[PDB]
């Protein structure tokens, strides 16, 4: 495909510095959705505000974790199926945790908002649609772990 090309080009830029880019994309999901904040508790305590959670050692590990689930979607672009059953045992776990399945979109509008302040004019609408199919496969997997 050319669209696989066009994730693998974008996801270039974004991984040289995953932590920073990952900062971007939970810094955005928080002010879409800040009801999401209490569901990552680390010691038993949650984050008063959104700038709580970026002091934090484990939320960042999430980050990365979050990232590396990513990479390797993109690495896997041409076929998927490969990490279906991870991604939906990846689902159950979020499940368990408290997430909501439709929060996940949020996540995808936010992955998206990360992409397109990183590329600027090199985030076109196809590789916006590229990456829309994409985190649409990965939640479709994901969506299993809630059992439908
Ligand atoms: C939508 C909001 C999300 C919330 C609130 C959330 C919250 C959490 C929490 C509380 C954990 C357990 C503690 C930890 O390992 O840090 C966890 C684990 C994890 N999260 Fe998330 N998460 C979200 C989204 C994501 C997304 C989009 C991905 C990947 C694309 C991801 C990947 C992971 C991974 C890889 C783990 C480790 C799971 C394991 O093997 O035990 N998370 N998440």
């Amino acid at each position: 495909r050319p669209e696989s090309e066009l994730i693998r080009q974008s996801w270039r830029v974004v991984s040289r510095s995953p932590l920073e880019h990952g900062t971007v994309l939970f810094a955005r999901l928080f002010a879409l959705e800040p009801s999401l904040l209490p569901l990552f508790q680390y010691n038993g305590r949650q984050f008063s505000s959104p700038e709580d959670s970026l002091s934090s050692p484990e939320f960042l590990d999430h980050i990365r974790k979050v990232m590396l689930v990513i990479d390797a979607a993109v690495t896997n672009v041409e076929d998927l199926s490969s990490l279906e059953e991870y991604l939906t045992s990846l689902g159950r776990k979020h499940r368990a945790v408290g997430v909501r399945l439709s929060s996940f979109s949020t996540v995808g509008e936010s992955l998206l908002y990360m992409l397109e302040k990183s590329l600027g004019p090199d985030f076109t609408p196809a590789t916006r649609t590229a990456w829309s199919r994409l985190y649409g496969a990965v939640v479709q997997a994901m969506s299993r772990g809630w059992d439908g």
